[PDB]
């Protein structure tokens, strides 16, 4: 073999790429699938590029990447599916014709930071397999370098690294000097501090899309199934921007196989299903602790869990001695972790607030617990939260995460509902709201002020809340003499035109409940036509 | 390989000191970060060439040190980050162009104190790495002194330096007037003393200019939040002269990853975390004790630390017999020394009286103790 003959090579080497298991998904074991072939499902990458301050610097893609590129990588992404196959397929770029920077280089070579084996360049032989056999490991340095500039190569497998087969590593990133040629080098973040001195280039890949992510969806789905899922997340704006990453898409992809239209409902329960899969990824890394007992160290820190929903944040700094294996979560990726000067966990591995379900399930873990002492430690920290009020923060949607995770506990959840006694909270809300006036209405007729509902403004507000409660334990006419009650000496009322859907919801199981409610007003605007009204009496 | 190609290597050695290590600070395994990447907190250096009678003599910086440098050198100056990447960076001027007196040397070469491996060249290939095959360790001596003043060496880690790979370390220094290169010879100052008979040069790194430090802070600050802290340090003048050193700053620095605007509010708490720091360095290197219990040494000279406040003076000398095992703190940075006749310890790392701290601390220590007594 001479380099001659590096016009053939290079084209099986874009025939390397020109493979399924380059495009189809998740390659392996499972394989779940994550999404789709990744051809439908690919896209153009958010990703930024940042500072040595440690924040985002500009907006690239790949497409924009390819001229301005640079080597080594410190390109990081927080932890999922990330590269993917999708650098793969920037290689299926460059053997597809694509743009002269893709070309800037004569041979690319995909390299497998996951696995390894002497003699060390025949890992790729082990991999890649194209590896003519005149080419010793010196000769193939040698021949590399004949070009120095003419090779790139993407490392795959960041935290799957291991002490194992270390060396002759960091020679293509470090040595790369020497070694001429460019290199995109894998980042996990926890990780990443571990070359954060030796790539010339450093990107972040941004959240991507919520729309761009319906892209997603798509591959699978049917167009109208898309366009179900699509009312689907207008539901809460929570469930809105899930979408922002792959990850919740996949979550919500895995429903489908039984369903034309789903809910779970709860953006929680949704949740639940991914952190099992969390353990399931786990099993073989259960880095200490017994079986699957490392599970445990989860909710060893389970009240820290309960914490992230009540701390009023999802960051934690692992505790001060042996118990610092906490962090073994963002080994997990139940809590990865941001590098950064002085820098402590949060649980984001893309949208920390994910870990809400687990404080409602701690709770629920409470209550559904061998004592009636820890049920009451659960509901003692019901002693912390002050009616619906704190929808605006992370208690008010807690009561949701408590009953998506157990049912007739619930009605212990229902009895602070009646310990209820604030209104929730009248600030920035006014009886002269729903309306749209600042002049007397029918309302205003039955008092002798311009407001009065006001004080007990948020009397519906708790229905609203109430609807979502009564749905989440799939309550039925179990948790009703508590709903009778916990409505009554209230009016609701609607404007015609923000009519939600979601009233004819708690009419499930109990429509009859309405008439704890005293009023339920309508205003009716433009034009006489209201049939969609009317369905609802 | 032959000579040649030393106009191959040399272009080689100019990238060799061409990546972000070199450039970009503390560089590992904390990348603290102490504070910035080195090209944007880069500056001239503040230092003093001294006399044998041991005071200062002259007011040098690199820039002006080029052309009347001499070698070896005994230059030293206070513990912390010190020659840091900042020389590695004056070769990378040799490597950008700069004065010709940077490149009054055809080959220049980083070189590594604290660390070294058989054959002993390959150190430097072992960390260099650009060092080529056919040349033999005999043939890499005959082919440096080809060229007899046409290469400078940078040596790096003289606290770190061990017994273990000890020889042809003093070559380059001592065995220097037939090694016909130049060279700069790494000190610390506790130890210099081990080559106040070799070196044709000697400075002593002075403080650093409280102005001019803020170009340190500047680097990763906003400038608005690098003003809030100029408007910090006017808390007190024992605030604003902390600057003098890059250490303080970067005491300061640590803070503003949650902070807009902060103080400690103390200027002593500032100084609390550095302590830790100090004991997060000498973990590994407890030097008897056990565990962190190396710390307790500093405590039982804690009445002592108690005296720095008290006897009007940060300056001990270490007690006759087996506690002079007390100049741990030394080896510890949290009491250095400066090397001289009849010398005694003193806590100065840069500025003795950042221990005062300690000794509040140590009275803390008393009031939070077991017992009322």
């Amino acid at each position: 073999v001479t380099e001659e003959d590096l016009n053939v090579l290079a084209q099986n080497l874009k025939d390397l790429y020109n493979s399924p298991a380059f495009l189809n998904f998740y390659p392996l074991g499972e394989d779940i699938d994550i999404i789709f072939n990744l051809e439908k499902t690919f896209t153009e990458p958010i990703m930024w590029k940042k500072d040595h301050r440690h924040h985002r610097v500009e907006q690239l893609t790949l497409g924009s990447l390819l001229e301005a590129l640079k080597s080594p990588c410190l390109i990081e992404g927080e932890s999922g599916k990330g590269k993917s196959t999708l650098l793969q397929r920037i290689a299926m770029l460059w053997a597809s014709g694509g743009c002269r920077a893709l070309k800037g280089f004569r041979l690319v070579f995909f390299i497998h930071l996951r696995s390894a084996r002497g003699g060390l360049f025949e890992t790729l032989y082990d991999q890649l397999l194209n590896i003519p056999d005149f080419i010793s490991k010196p000769t193939f340095k040698a021949l590399l370098l004949k070009l120095h500039k003419e090779v790139l190569f993407l490392l795959d497998g960041y935290n799957e690294f291991h002490p194992q087969n270390c060396p002759e590593i960091e020679a293509l990133i470090k040595e790369n000097h020497r070694f001429k040629n460019m290199v995109i080098v894998t980042t996990t973040t926890e990780c990443l501090r571990h070359i954060r001195h030796v790539g010339a280039l450093t990107a972040e890949v941004g959240d991507m899309t919520e729309d761009s992510a319906k892209d997603l969806i798509e591959a699978v789905l049917v167009p109208d199934q898309v366009e179900r899922l699509w009312a689907q997340i207008q539901e809460s704006r929570c469930l809105r921007n899930l979408m922002k990453t792959p990850l919740f898409v996949v979550i919500t992809c895995a429903i489908q196989m039984g369903r034309q239209e789903f809910q779970a409902h709860t953006q929680t329960m949704l949740f639940q299903t991914f952190y099992d899969l969390l353990i399931q990824k786990n099993s073989h890394r259960y880095r200490g602790g017994a079986s699957g007992d490392f599970a445990r160290s989860l909710d060893y820190c389970g009240d820290l869990a309960l914490e992230g929903v009540f701390a009023h944040k999802f960051d934690f700094e692992p505790e001060h001695g042996s118990s610092m294996n906490e962090d073994v979560l963002v080994t997990i990726g139940l809590l990865c972790k941001y590098t950064a000067q002085r820098l402590k966990p949060t649980y984001k591995f893309f949208h920390k607030s994910f870990q809400e379900y687990t404080a409602g399930r701690r709770l629920s873990s409470l209550l559904t617990s061998k004592e009636p002492e820890e049920v009451s430690k659960g509901n003692s920290y019901l002693n912390k939260m002050v009616s619906i009020s704190d929808i605006t923060s992370l208690y008010g949607n807690l009561l949701l995460y408590t009953c998506g995770s157990s049912t007739e506990a619930t009605r212990a959840v229902m009895r602070h509902l009646a310990m209820v006694y604030q209104h929730g909270s009248l600030q920035g809300l006014s009886v002269t709201k729903r309306p749209l006036w600042r002049q007397e209405s029918i309302q205003s007729l039955r008092n002798t002020t311009e407001q009065d509902v006001l004080k007990a403004i948020n009397v519906n507000s708790f229905v609203e809340c109430g609807i979502n409660l009564f749905s989440e334990s799939m309550s039925k006419s179990d948790l009703s003499q508590e709903f009778e009650a916990f409505f009554q000496g209230k009016s609701l009322y609607i404007n015609s035109e923000n009519i939600p859907d979601y009233l004819f919801d708690f009419f499930e199981y109990l429509p009859n409940c309405a008439s704890a409610l005293d009023f339920v007003k309508l205003d009716f605007y433009e034009r006489a036509t209201p049939p969609r009204a009317v369905s609802l009496f």
